[PDB]
């Protein structure tokens, strides 16, 4: 038994201690990565050139268009064609300022994070199989590498083309470091401490926010945050090559005598030195009597059609109500670096109270809640004009801490529902789908020119849809773990 072992030889230890720590430390730059966006491509405060020879319309609020100018002296307009001047009071230089993106060039905004965001998805897929094939370490390094050659170049960046791809580059390498990150860390830690693990990768998560929106303020112009935030990954490239490949990998790709040195040198390293003498090339190989002995159930089947449905438009529904809402903190009317602290903030108390709601209660009305009170929330925040923010702001906080709690508690759910067999690959697709709605909540944001309230409104509008299908989803409180799809037909009889 492999956790026979792992007690054997010494388990938590020195060793580990190091491991986690030096393997979990770029998830706090990982949030930054994910959303310096928002910060490098603000839109400032703009209108249109007066002419190289009272030159400018106004509206109802009185500020001058920022589309359109006059053409006789003070009558009949023109559509700007010289240039836009731009306000330096807050944001000196972004990427809009740069290129002037703005007016009919406006979608080159969204479809920048719309590429960013395909690069996640085709990086969790190729990555996969590439893990998969040649173990844990050598990925981890290059795509360390990957990710901070990109973002060095994305700041030198002379056309958009070039800096989508390298955003599209970064993004393919920040997805294979999170996802061999995860793996790593699971096999390397015993199986009973994995929910303290997944625990500490939220917190984490959660906790690189702050460090965002620190960074931001130290440095605001783009070119230099974006090298900044990118400048780490160089060192802990660096550091990357004193990694131990993990035993679990090793032990089933046929060779034995590696994973027994990688075991002696992990025992011997935590302190151990007599058991971890005691390990020999016939005892392993009799205790490794078990270990060693698709997607086609998932769907044709009818015995996990009526889950896998489900589960997929939850994760596809959470996902695209949480980050198309993540990245609008400039239109509360706050200061956007307030209105960042107080999202990173907001999210642990959250997810203490929906921990204990799904433990001391059902978890279906855990999640329905979360999902109608998220959904209700953004409705609520689109219909509501915007003048006031005292009210807006805390109620965008709260649907944003909904979201939070129902992550995590679908996260458990999915697990604990799919039987013993087809867990990995259920978790994989909710993982896909989740990444999927990332990619589509962009391009759902972008129609705003037919309406202003229609990205609002859709998005209050998913989720309160989602939310009446989980009541089909059995209840698995108190409950053991199913093992066989036999077993699970006789619970819906």
């Amino acid at each position: 038994a492999f956790n026979d072992l792992l007690q054997q030889v010494g388990g938590v230890g020195r060793f580990q201690q190091i491991q986690v720590t030096l393997v979990v430390l770029p998830l706090l730059l990982m949030a930054s990565h994910n959303t310096l966006q928002n910060f490098t491509a603000a839109i400032p405060t703009h209108h249109c050139r007066p002419p190289a020879d009272v030159w400018l319309p106004r509206d109802r609020q009185g500020q001058p268009e920022s589309c359109l100018r006059f053409t006789s002296p003070q009558g009949a307009t023109e559509p700007c064609t010289d240039g836009w001047i731009y306000d330096n009071s807050t944001f000196p230089s972004t990427i809009v300022t740069e290129w002037d993106l703005v007016c009919s060039h406006r979608a080159l905004r969204q479809l920048a994070q719309s590429l960013y965001m395909v690069g996640v998805l085709l990086g969790a897929m190729v990555f996969g199989y590439l893990a998969d094939r040649l173990g844990r370490r050598k990925v981890l390094i290059l795509n360390y590498l990957q990710t901070a050659v990109s973002g060095t170049c994305a700041a030198f960046a002379p056309n958009f083309p070039i800096y989508c791809a390298f955003r599209l580059l970064s993004g393919m390498a920040l997805a294979g470091i999170s996802l061999n990150c995860m793996t790593l860390n699971v096999e390397w830690m015993p199986i009973h401490t994995r929910a303290c693990v997944g625990t500490l990768i939220g917190y984490v998560y959660s906790l690189g926010q702050f460090l965002l929106a620190g960074v931001a303020y130290a440095v605001p112009h783009w070119r230099h945050l974006q090298l900044l935030v990118s400048a780490p990954f160089f060192a802990f490239f660096i550091y990357s090559w004193f990694f131990i490949e993990s035993a679990r990998w090793h032990s089933s790709s046929g060779r034995l005598d590696l994973t027994l040195r990688a075991l002696q040198r992990v025992a011997r390293i935590n302190g151990k030195r007599e058991e971890g003498a005691k390990l020999s090339m016939e005892v392993l190989r009799a205790s490794l009597q078990k270990e060693l002995t698709s997607a086609m159930e998932l769907l044709r089947c009818p015995t996990l059609r009526h889950l896998f449905l489900c589960l997929s438009m939850l994760w596809f529904a959470t996902s695209f109500a949480y980050y198309g809402l993540v990245m609008d903190l400039q239109g509360f009317g706050v200061s956007i670096y307030l209105i960042q602290v107080i999202f990173g903030a907001v999210d642990l108390p959250a997810k203490l109270v929906g921990f204990l709601v799904i433990n001391s209660l059902g978890r279906r009305p855990a999640q329905m809640a979360a999902l109608l009170l998220a959904g209700i929330c953004i409705l609520l925040n689109g219909v509501i004009p915007q003048d006031q923010s005292i009210v807006r702001t805390s109620l965008a906080v709260l649907g944003k801490g909904c979201l939070a709690a129902s992550f995590n508690c679908i996260f458990l759910y999915t697990g604990e529902l799919y039987p013993t067999m087809i867990r990995q690959t259920g978790m994989g697709m909710g993982s896909t789908m989740a990444r999927v709605g990332s990619i589509v909540s962009p391009l759902v944001s972008m129609t705003a020119e037919l309406y202003p309230s229609m990205p609002l409104f859709i998005y209050g509008a998913v989720p309160v849809a989602a939310s009446a299908v989980t009541v089909l989803l059995p209840e698995t409180l108190g409950q053991p773990l199913p093992d066989t799809v036999q077993d699970l037909e006789s619970r819906w009889a």
